[PDB]
């Protein structure tokens, strides 16, 4: 028969990284927690199973003697590791993992299908973990056409497509495109909009269109698509002036918080006009002792920015509450083109638009002598920093290694460290690092 | 005829770091300024054309699908590219580049040999930046064996040699131990100590020993040459237990001031007991008005120190001298073995021996998620704190993309910013850098 409600100091709701973070960190406490998690293909969360790992460890592999079939089984054994790694760590703890999609009752009340019961659960403390899905454009013909996929589907085609569409022109359709040349398709990318990475510096975005190009990747810009369809197993897209034909077509057009499943309405919880679930600086909802962290809440998506949310709310629940989002410092990212392309802080566009007294040095890798060394003369790196306050306001690292390189930036933006410190600094040679030295001789 | 004495503002001897850095900047600036270098095989220093750029060159291209031949050639083209720019870079300031080797006729007056006839050339302020050669061990047989090589001979073999051996045990040594075998030699590494690499973490060392094992070198230790000969090309070691046979064999056991060319003995200027040119905290001797800056001054023996000791000279001859020697902040360095062994600070042993209050955390690439995604699960981080002042006391970071990543380390210990800070700084993701974030969770 059924069984009664069970009763918790924390239940997580979804396995994502703040979620799993804060659940593994009480319980080894000793709190009794629980996490609730519908999908064992999703332990350790998207990072782990359908984005950050797998799209990285599949570029890496395409860089190797391993045949298409050989990197798709490559990325399947390391993100099933760390799938495994990751729920048997957080069990480990003492949290009990439940495999269920939850949906509320009531504000602090959830249910679970449990074999042929439900089964209800509760606690003081609520986190909802449940980050994002997949943004499906309106286009006729796109939700129904055969051989369309969003980022999840891409990862396990059956072959390679010879012919591959990317709809969309962010970090993911990029990084992507970049995958599929690699791996050997002739890859179109078709993006609605005027501009070519219109967030990075221009300079840096010219260069990155130039090494894609050179790469064979086809980058379009302003394409509005009125249909897709099917020619047999082929996938057509339609737009103004031309029709494209492809093996396969991935859509990455964002990702959108992940709040249906839920049930919210038998809440008192407040969704933003936009529909992620609204928080304080704390990260909580409306409700007392409900709190929103990762994708869910509608902040920036990326693994770390989870991670920081779980700063948050154990500060507020464990701590004094003293570090709060209005609070976080400085926000990294990489995308993982050929090479990565990262990049922190204001760009000069950013700092001009703000009326900053500020200044900039743009050094491309083919004058660094450690970009002769590596073969590989791609790239470039811009500084914009304060001439009055002399605090850094951002860099652009587009290189080999940028992807570590860019955090040597971070620890001076935020300890408040003058520019000027980067000209005086004893680097190891050679590297691209040393390069800050002639970055920041401003 | 001969010309009349030849009258600069500064004259810098060798086209080192130091030197050609405090050249073209004293140059731009308006200054009159002669730089004297005794061999075109040599503009832009040790670093460009024997060092750091030839080694790091050669260890890229033999991951590569390259021939011995090609991978040699590649070489030569990066040191021949870098050696142009070096010396019309300087020269484009202004500066005269004397092809000549420089001695002294008395404190600052030099000759040189000048066609048929002698110049001299005098200043007011002579910097001294001369390098270091190679030792050579007094063991019989060693500098007269058919080929045996120092660390610029073994870059220009005529092939590859079937077995190479090395006499030494330091970076250099261990380094070419590493490219020879990637090329495809049977490498033996003989060396006089007990321990392998005891300046390491120990269980840094284990790691390595264990990589460059599993990777087929040969480690040997507590070895006494008592001779060296030959058997037709072959080279034969013999020590005390056994006699080894190679078709070459490299000798790296170190590098000394060179300073018997500049006929010291015709000016006052004092050398060290163990033979450098002797220097105050401005790397002035004791001649007022004449400097010593790099390897010649018997300091560390890396080029970023020969460029910290332009920022000294610089310090004392442009402003107001407060940047000195004593003031020199850390100093971080990398052994480019497979993955780079990187490190910056006092290792445990080293803050034991002070009696520092410290507490230590290692974390091993296999746990690392990017340590997956790269295919490469070799290597560990090392965090050394003062569990008092919070104070960071070194690291060592040894691992894919390490030589970049120590980097992030030596901002925060220059700058006294607490090893907490590393729990709560936002790092890209997937990198190896954001596992700084457990590493200083001490
Ligand atoms: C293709 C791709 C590439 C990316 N690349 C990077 C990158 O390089 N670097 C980076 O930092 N970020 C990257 N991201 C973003 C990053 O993956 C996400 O921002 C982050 O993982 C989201 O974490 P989260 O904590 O919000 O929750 P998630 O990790 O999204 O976890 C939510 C969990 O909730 C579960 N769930 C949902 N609803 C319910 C319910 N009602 N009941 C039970 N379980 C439920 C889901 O199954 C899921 O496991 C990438 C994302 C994608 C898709
Ligand atoms: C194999 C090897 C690998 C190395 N790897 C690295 C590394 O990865 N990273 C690192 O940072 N360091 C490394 N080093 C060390 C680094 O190369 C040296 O520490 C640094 O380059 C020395 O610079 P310097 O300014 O002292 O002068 P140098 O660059 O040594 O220049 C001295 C110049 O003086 C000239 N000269 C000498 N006497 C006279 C004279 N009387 N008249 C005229 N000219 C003269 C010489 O021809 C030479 O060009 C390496 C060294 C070697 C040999």
């Amino acid at each position: 028969g059924p069984g009664s409600m069970l009763t918790y100091d924390l239940i997580v709701i979804g396995f994502g990284k703040a979620g799993k973070t804060l659940a593994g960190k009480l319980a080894s406490a000793g709190k009794k927690v629980a996490l609730v998690e519908r999908s064992k293909a999703m332990y350790g969360g998207t990072c782990i199973n359908i984005g950050c790992i797998p799209t990285k460890t599949l570029l890496v592999a395409a860089e190797k003697d391993l045949s298409f079939e050989e990197v798709i089984a490559t990325k399947n054994t390391i993100t099933g590791r760390l799938n495994g790694k990751n729920y048997t760590t957080v069990a480990g703890t003492g949290v009990d993992i439940f495999d269920a999609e939850a949906h509320f009752l009531s504000n602090k009340v959830i249910e679970i299908q449990a074999g042929d019961e439900k089964q209800e659960l509760t606690a003081e403390t609520i986190v909802i973990n449940t980050g994002a899905v997949s943004n499906v454009l309106p286009i006729p013909g796109l939700a129904t056409s055969k051989n369309v996929f969003d980022s999840t589907g891409i990862q396990s085609l059956d072959k390679l497509p010879e012919k591959l569409g990317v709809l969309g022109g962010g970090n993911i359709g990029l990084e992507f495109a970049g995958l599929y040349n690699k791996l050997g398709s002739k890859v179109t990318v078709l993006d609605t909009l005027d501009t070519f990475l219109p967030r990075a510096e221009p300079s840096i975005a010219a260069l990155a269109k130039q090494y894609l190009e050179e790469d064979g990747i086809e980058l379009l810009q302003n394409i509005h698509t009125t249909e897709i369809k099917n020619d047999g197993d082929q996938v057509l897209v339609v737009t103004e002036d031309e029709t494209y034909r492809f093996d396969a077509l991935l859509y990455a057009t964002g990702r959108k918080p992940n709040v249906e499943p839920l049930q919210l309405e038998n809440t008192d919880i407040e969704l933003t006009e936009r529909g992620a679930i609204k928080v304080d600086k704390h990260c909580q909802t409306n409700v007392p002792g409900v709190f929103a962290v990762g994708d869910v809440n509608g902040g920036l998506q990326f693994t770390y920015i989870s991670l920081d949310d779980f700063r948050v709310v154990y500060s507020y629940l464990a701590g004094d509450g003293s570090y709060t989002l209005e609070d976080r410092l400085n926000v990294p990212n990489t995308m993982f083109i050929t090479p990565a392309l990262s990049q922190v802080g204001l760009t000069e566009s950013q700092a001009a638009d703000l009326k900053l007294p500020y200044a900039v040095k743009e050094i491309p890798v083919a004058a660094m002598p450690r970009g002769h060394v590596n073969g590989d003369l791609r790239g470039a790196f811009k500084a914009v920093v304060n001439t009055e306050t002399k605090e850094i306001l951002g860099a652009s690292i587009f290189s080999e290694g940028s992807q570590e390189i860019i955090n040597i930036i971070t620890v001076a933006m935020d300890n408040k460290i003058p520019y000027t410190y980067f000209t005086k600094q004893i680097f190891t040679h050679p590297t691209l690092a040393e390069n800050l030295n002639d970055l920041f001789a401003i």
